[PDB]
């Protein structure tokens, strides 16, 4: 075998993800969310764009979280051992992998940021944590956390919760799969996306759980409704 | 009501476990392997080993899973509070389930032994798990641990990491799902078995787990990779 | 004529060739070996492989050689006049030829190394040979010995034991040949090779040499059962 | 590795070995026998004997060779360093393989005995190599030897010289070809045997040796021929 010192930014990791799971009673809930209109609606923005920016399925999915967040403040509180802090704004952490680790760079106002602004960021904050540039105001606080593993083949997972937040998004992969239709043939091909949330049931229970995950899949099944 | 007094035994399992779950931040990572192709492999090679020995699909994946720890050594790693020991072997505990609870064989250089010695030795060891005449190193220790439920028609699950290991792979039963395709009929079917692997968040981050997962997928839709 | 002086690297050769040939008495084996689908499983992993490595058919000749050794290991032995050191682990020489004459990387642990392995470590050693910068340990010992001249169009050949060893296998070149078939034109195209096996008849017999030539074929002939 | 200890009896073969290749100037000739008529007549002798005996391969070898030894003398000679001692009966050495190594019981006159009684003199003195019961009268001596392993898938192989004999056929597999002949289909499927002729060059040489193969081949070829 070899040893391998620990750094102490892996070990202010480990302490946080180690004070998480000893402090947050997690409980998950999985859905699936059919991706078809925000493919097409993506090849359009990306068609009408003309390549100043692409839009990615990532930035759709922290757009629905932002507005869902919007619709069911419960997901946007925090525990803090007297009240029940319920923020107003919603700063969407987003988890990238780095050669030094996993870092959360946050996308602030995600809630009224567009898909490209929010693209926009998502890229620069992106290459900022790849180079090892992220200010600490740039990773630490946010209300939200979404750590999208789909690029990597896995169906779904279930992430940990960032403290002190209440919620976290987890993302697995967009595979076709068959569904019942009423048509010849019997059946149709739907991209469909499985998303795990990882709630705290301090503060949000199964039934807010619940209907934060309706309402997002409602906003990606029909990426119009996230311009009410 | 009847009170069951709690054996020395069951005493130390679950003080096991409770270490388990308090020092140890899981998080589930769930992919689906095609298994058509190993079954194939399985059925040609029990049919050349003319009953001599009989090779179970478990075999098969140990032995992607030793491989894929080989490739992903971050899997094959235990947290000490001080460094990060690498095993540079693949040991691999077994669950096996007998009228006394569960036990954790462990087939030692499961990376280098062939799927005929890994039959061997996991029939010979299991066989001893059930008569009770299991050694304390036989298994005690590890690196990595698969516990297979299939055989009891479990979907998928998520199990707890035994200690000081970093991961534990949690196997379901194989299931036959229709996939599109493109024939005449729009689909075909595939058994696939999903698989669930429960990391330690301090040593294996998603983007290692995912890559592990995705080794041992590859190896598993494709055996004859397990050569090289 | 022209008179060319005998270096010293060729006296000693020559005097291990006649030790060899006067101290081992030889006797030699040939089989043909049917090769279509090793040419298929190898195309299989070439094309897996993505240009990472690629496999040559003589790391599945190697690998094959070192299996077939660990099932019968008197072709793995050695006579030192007093006793017959058995060796359990299988050193495979290579012989490579270079523009200073023969010489015999070794492979070690080729029973365990997996096909990419054997193969890149056949790449290296061949460099290292050409180039003229072997260290003596990587080319003295081993415990078989594999000379393949297929390259050249050698039908077959009858190679020297290099002592102290107890076998060496000469490798011909892959010919397609007409066998009968069960079939509406009488008769079918298979790849077929020769190999002849040169044993030391103090420690390997007859029956003893024959075997090992079935288990090399049958593990040739089925690539899946090297998994075994 | 593992040090076992040589036998007395091992170190007597070995030695004797060593003399042969030693002092004898072996050279190989190979031919291939066309065993279809040979088969016919031994179905049709075993349905003949209605279970009374059993007539192998081996014994219209044993047959054929001492034929041919008569018709050939110098393949039954023995060089003496003064003289060349020209044996007048034909002895045939078998080789037969026993846990304990190889032995050679002798089959005594089997140019007048017939396919019957040689084919019961080969079960009986094979059975008493095999108890270990064979008197050193039974295995030393002998005018020609015979070693056959096509039992064992041995395509073709070349033996050692059994001193002081000149001769020593070494016997393979039997395999279907596929032959041109003058019919619609354009060719034929013969049941083909190899066998290799090891012969000291002092006493045999090379049109001598061609002369007993092509007498051997005849004889095999054309079964009622044995009866001249």
């Amino acid at each position: 075998f070899t040893d391998i010192p620990i750094s102490n930014i892996r070990r202010v990791i480990a302490q946080r993800l180690m004070q998480s799971k000893q402090t947050i009673p997690h409980y998950y809930l999985s859905v699936d969310v059919n991706m078809g209109e925000v493919l097409l609606v993506r090849k359009e923005l990306n068609k009408m764009l003309e390549g100043r920016s692409k839009i990615s399925v990532n930035d759709f999915i922290i757009k629905a979280s932002a507005l869902a967040c919007l619709k069911v403040p419960e997901a946007n509180s925090s525990w803090l051992d007297t009240v029940i802090r319920q923020n107003h704004v919603v700063d969407i952490s987003v988890a990238v992998s780095t050669p030094a680790g996993l870092i959360t760079p946050i996308v602030f106002n995600a809630h009224i940021k567009g898909l490209e602004t929010i693209a926009n960021d998502v890229v620069s904050l992106a290459t900022k944590a790849r180079e090892g540039k992220l200010q600490p105001h740039e990773f630490q606080g946010g209300t939200f956390t979404i750590s999208n593993l789909g690029m990597f083949g896995i169906k779904n997972f279930s992430a940990i919760i960032n403290p002190p937040q209440a919620c976290i998004l987890a993302v697995g992969a967009s595979e076709d799969r068959l569904f019942p239709a009423d048509n010849e043939k019997g059946f149709d091909v739907a991209s469909m996306m499985s998303v795990t949330l990882s709630c705290d049931h301090r503060v949000v229970d199964g039934a807010v759980g619940a209907q934060w995950l309706a309402e997002f899949r409602k906003y990606l099944e029909k990426p119009i409704t996230m311009l009410l």
